[PDB]
């Protein structure tokens, strides 16, 4: 005999804290935006927990996993549950189940674990609804816009890589660490929930300026650290530009590409 669990993962703006609710409450967010493509542990803690009840702190050491789950687009996760298992001495109990966050949203800081006993009250659907909580974190952008360093008119169709001071270069990944293919423009990171890995020269993403001269992308960690766009792919007729020191600083300026001498 099983429960439903529905773990629902909504973001908040970086200042607004929620309120705890009750597992047979089915609440919309109001309207918090819904967190897809967020993965979940759940582990069985019953035997941890009743080894002793009083002094249970959250630990999931040597728990087995009761399963495992990802947050769809309506920032949900469900998942049948048995309401009784056993205690290390074998013993039968009251199930104890913590949820544990792997892998986060990207822009966003890791849930924190919580644990409940099952049977637990459940909505008039006969679901037992969850809420996990966690804290945006502040990320930045960068924007660069390419031009004719003569007419002052943008750029399409040139590449970028971008490199830190150890010279790795920067590559794009889905949330579990796959390749993906990059176009042309401004790449948001947060909404496609991609991540920034730092690798070597040849496997690094190319950004390639856009019908209006633009590319650049959000998902910085800082404004701190110092990067720099190196043009890898010059449009036919011009002169490569100077590499371009930068900061994550949500700011936009241009990259100058000089149109090639042609003498008689
Ligand atoms: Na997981
Ligand atoms: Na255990
Ligand atoms: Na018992
Ligand atoms: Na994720
Ligand atoms: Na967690
Ligand atoms: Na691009």
């Amino acid at each position: 005999t099983t429960q439903n669990v529905v773990l629902t993962k909504y973001g908040f703006d970086k200042d607004v804290t929620a309120i705890d609710r009750a597992t047979d409450q089915i609440w919309t967010g109001d309207g918090a935006k819904p967190l897809q493509g967020v993965d979940f542990t759940i582990y069985n803690v019953t035997a941890n927990y009743w080894a002793s009840p009083k002094d249970y702190k959250g630990s999931f050491d040597s728990a087995p996993v009761a399963a495992t789950g990802t947050t769809n687009d309506k920032g949900q996760l469900t998942q049948a549950l048995p309401i009784q298992s056993k205690d290390a001495s074998g013993k039968t109990r009251a199930a104890v189940y913590l949820f544990h966050a792997t892998n986060p949203r990207a822009g966003y800081n890791t849930s924190a674990d919580f644990w409940l006993t099952l049977p637990a009250k459940a909505a008039a659907d006969g679901n037992v609804y969850v809420y996990p909580k966690n804290v945006q974190k502040t990320t930045y952008e960068r924007t660069f816009v390419k031009k004719d360093a003569e007419t002052k008119e943008v750029l399409e169709g040139a590449g970028f890589k971008i490199s830190n001071s150890d010279g790795k270069f920067l590559k794009l990944t889905d949330k579990d660490g796959q390749s993906v293919s990059i176009g042309e423009g401004f790449i948001d990171v947060l909404a496609n929930n991609y991540r920034l890995t730092w690798v070597a020269e040849s496997d690094a993403t190319v950004f390639t300026s856009d019908k209006s001269g633009k590319f650049g992308l959000n998902g910085f960690a800082d404004n701190t650290t110092t990067y720099t766009a190196v043009e890898t792919n010059v449009p036919d007729g011009y002169d490569a530009a100077a590499n371009t020191d930068f900061k994550a600083d949500n700011s936009s300026s241009d990259i100058l590409d000089a149109p090639s001498g042609i003498l008689p």
